[PDB]
């Protein structure tokens, strides 16, 4: 009854309602660094988030999303392996119950504490719903989170989590700058894939950053206090909302560095 990350409705059961789960370009995948091909024709990423307008934070039952105003080219991603402009629509995280797990993508089999996904859609398609019907409709920027020192810029997200504890709750979230979540270097790996949660549409160009960001134990602890359940229902902590690495099949992971 509806998908989730539990024993009875987790990733291994998703294929029953979403056949694309066993597709040819499914994500996430394991990044074998010795097998990725350095492609010198890849251009540098162009992240322009100076005019980004955040609006709301919401607990949707499987993660929390910070939504942005995408009615205009306010925050965009260009360059790299991309053709055209992609607008930021929302960002969310995947994390674990323990510090040694939580990321969806892995590097040489290494799992990180969590993973940030900044979701963008190709402006050529007019709206998000149209973009998901195209093989190059989405671009998701993935950033790994390692446990260590606190990340100043993530604290604002951490503070409001108390007001969106259960499924369905949302809170106004204005003036948040997503530039505070970026690592120092923009070196990345790229490959064609899919959304990592149902409907699992194979419409994504994945751009995974080599350099992870550090967050304090206390910061990730707060993510773990959220609920999958709605107000009133029995409590199920929102942890381990990540999908296991999928088969690479006939794809190649290119690297923008050597
Ligand atoms: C998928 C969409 C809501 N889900 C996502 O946007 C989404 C984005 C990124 C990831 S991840 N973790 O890979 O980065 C997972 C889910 C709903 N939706 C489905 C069809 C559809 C059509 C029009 C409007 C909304 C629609
Ligand atoms: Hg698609
Ligand atoms: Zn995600």
């Amino acid at each position: 009854h509806h998908w989730g990350y539990g024993k009875h409705n987790g990733p291994e059961h998703w294929h029953k309602d979403f056949p694309i789960a066993k597709g040819e370009r499914q994500s996430p995948v394991d990044i074998d660094t010795h097998t990725a091909k350095y492609d010198p024709s890849l251009k540098p990423l162009s992240v322009s988030y100076d005019q980004a307008t955040s609006l709301r934070i919401l607990n949707n039952g499987h993660a929390f999303n910070v939504e942005f105003d995408d009615s205009q080219d306010k925050a965009v991603l260009k360059g790299g392996p991309l053709d055209g402009t992609y607008r930021l629509i929302q960002f969310h995280f995947h994390w674990g119950s323990l510090d040694g797990q939580g990321s969806e993508h892995t590097v040489d089999k290494k799992k990180y504490a969590a993973e940030l996904h900044l979701v963008h859609w190709n402006t050529k398609y007019g709206d998000f719903g149209k973009a998901v019907q195209q093989p190059d409709g989405l671009a998701v920027l993935g950033i790994f989170l390692k446990v260590g020192s606190a990340k100043p810029g993530l604290q604002k997200v951490v503070d409001v989590l108390d007001s969106i504890k259960t499924k369905g709750k949302s809170a106004d979230f204005t003036n948040f700058d997503p530039r505070g979540l970026l690592p120092e270097s923009l070196d990345y790996w790229t490959y064609p894939g899919s959304l990592t949660t149902p409907p699992l549409l194979e419409c994504v160009t994945w751009i995974v950053l080599k350099e992870p960001i550090s967050v304090s134990s206390e910061q990730v602890l707060k993510f773990r206090k959220l609920n999958f359940n709605g107000e009133g229902e029995p409590e199920e902590l929102m942890v381990d909302n990540w999908r296991p690495a999928q088969p690479l099949k006939n794809r190649q992971i290119k690297a923008s560095f050597k």
